[PDB]
């Protein structure tokens, strides 16, 4: 899948997923390309808080549909 996220920065990343993936891996993910680790990261799918240890298939990110995922840095 296609995943669009929107830093604090308003920094678009884009990144390769599949619905069965974590959430833990999705933030793991943007990390290579942010540089912040995902202790720092807040990151919320449609206005929902996403909790570890999901799945994107948990949160309705099923294959070939979209995503919409606001993510803002600690301390911001």
């Amino acid at each position: 899948m296609q995943i669009f996220v929107k830093t604090l920065t308003g920094k678009t990343i884009t990144l390769e997923a599949e619905p069965s993936d974590t959430i833990e891996n999705a933030k793991a993910k943007i990390q290579d390309k942010e540089g912040i680790p995902p202790d720092q990261q807040r990151l919320i799918f449609a206005g929902k808080q996403l909790e570890d240890g999901r799945t994107l298939s948990d949160y309705n990110i099923q294959k070939e549909s979209t995503l919409h995922l606001v993510l803002r840095l600690r301390g911001g």
